[PDB]
């Protein structure tokens, strides 16, 4: 799509955890998680400029994860990659990257955007990071 290769990567990698963990649909934060641990990632480096802690951020990721039902992307996430692509637009990006995810997320609602906020992440600090 106008996904990067990385983010289409990670994407697939979301997948293969959210299939790993016996969970049914693959969720942001099974997305989030995936790019939390993208070697050469674009997501840790923009936490961690943003001054939030990306270590903490997996762990708690990982609680979310053990908490989620057991037995395919879900409805969750289609929405925030939409959004993902408006944000692309807005910012006149050519390609939506990683980073946006992390933004688009932050504005969706649900579990990902309660353990961001916690976590210190604010469309303001996470906006910042993204433009530098």
């Amino acid at each position: 799509d106008r996904l990067t290769n990385k983010f289409q990567l990670a994407l697939a990698d979301a997948q293969s955890l959210a299939l790993g963990h016996d969970n049914q649909f693959i969720e942001p934060l099974h997305l989030m998680s995936a790019l939390l641990n993208q070697e050469g990632g674009s997501v840790s480096p923009l936490l961690t400029s943003a001054g939030i802690n990306a270590g903490q951020l997996r762990t708690d990721i990982n609680q979310a994860l053990n908490r989620l039902p057991q037995v395919q992307p879900s409805q969750d996430l289609v929405r925030v990659l939409n959004l993902c692509d408006n944000v692309a637009q807005k910012r006149g990006d050519n390609f939506i990257s990683s980073e946006l995810f992390v933004l688009a997320a932050l504005e969706s609602r649900g579990t990902v955007a309660d353990i961001l906020k916690a976590a210190g992440a604010t469309t303001a600090n996470i906006t910042q990071a993204i433009e530098q």
